[PDB]
């Protein structure tokens, strides 16, 4: 849920002193946005335009207007934006944090629950595909959990080990290239947040994939889920499924299991 306008009132926003995470953009802080009867916990991305870039404002506003229309629940949605002491991108909070670190710390999560989470990710990706948006950086670190039963895709475009051969070779990014990344993501998920291609460098992964070699079936991963991973890793981009086909397969599978 979003208020009518994209611009939020800075006086209605409270930020935590502690930062959730930093980087070469700014930082992400936990916040609280005051609405009529309730208070909504939010994750606020803060952009200090340190080099006073005149181009930033236009870029951010064009993005916010696109974000205001992206309503699917399987994505981290924008609450709004505010031009205060810094630009603040007020997003939904996904309390449990990244999928990979979550699974790592919670080895008790069942295969059924992992299947549910990966199906929600394919629902979010199907939605982005339908909207002509390519993620470019789809990975388990980029799936944030609101609950153990509610996953949201973050930081979509608007990681060589997650790249489709045509990304590394011909610099071709598409939703089908994101399907390859979704295959790696499914591997990370069923592997409980373990690192893909452990100890390998990006050049070695390429050489491995050209041999027709793929990562093996994770311990306890259902066979049909490993088969779907492997289909996401179809070398030829023309025979690799899109997200509508992947989501429908996960959808049928989930409602039987
Ligand atoms: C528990 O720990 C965490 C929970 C979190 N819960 C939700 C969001 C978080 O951070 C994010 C992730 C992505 C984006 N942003 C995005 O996903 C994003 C997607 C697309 C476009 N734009 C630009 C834009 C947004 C809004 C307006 C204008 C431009 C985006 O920022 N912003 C903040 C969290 C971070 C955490 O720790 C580090």
């Amino acid at each position: 849920i979003r208020p009518k306008e994209v611009y939020l009132d800075r006086k209605l926003l409270t930020l935590e002193d502690k930062e959730l995470g930093s980087g070469n953009f700014g930082t992400v802080k936990k916040g609280y946005y005051q609405m009529k009867k309730v208070v909504k916990t939010v994750a606020v991305k803060i952009l200090k335009n340190e080099a006073n870039d005149p181009a930033l404002k236009d870029e951010l506003l064009a993005e916010a207007n696109v974000m205001q229309q992206l309503d699917n629940p399987y994505i981290v949605r924008m609450i709004g934006i505010c031009e205060a002491e810094s630009w603040m991108l007020v997003m939904e909070m996904a309390e449990l944090g990244p999928l990979n670190k979550y699974l790592q710390q919670n080895r008790h999560v069942k295969d059924k629950n992992i299947i549910e989470l990966v199906h929600q990710v394919s629902m979010g990706m199907k939605y982005l595909e339908e909207s002509n948006f390519v993620h470019r950086d789809l990975a388990a670190r980029n799936v944030l959990l609101v609950t153990q039963h509610y996953a949201k895709i973050s930081d979509f475009g608007l990681p060589v080990k997650w790249y489709a051969p045509e990304c590394i070779n011909y610099y071709k990014f598409s939703s089908k290239s994101d399907v390859w990344s979704f295959g790696v993501l499914m591997w990370e998920a069923f592997s409980y947040g373990q690192k893909p291609y452990r100890g390998m460098k990006g050049s070695e992964v390429t050489a491995m994939l050209e041999k027709g070699e793929r990562m093996g079936c994770p311990a306890g991963c259902p066979r049909e889920m490993y088969d779907l991973m492997n289909l996401c890793w179809t070398y030829d981009v023309e025979n690799r499924p899109g997200f509508a086909a992947v989501e429908l397969r996960l959808r049928n599978y989930y409602y039987d299991v």
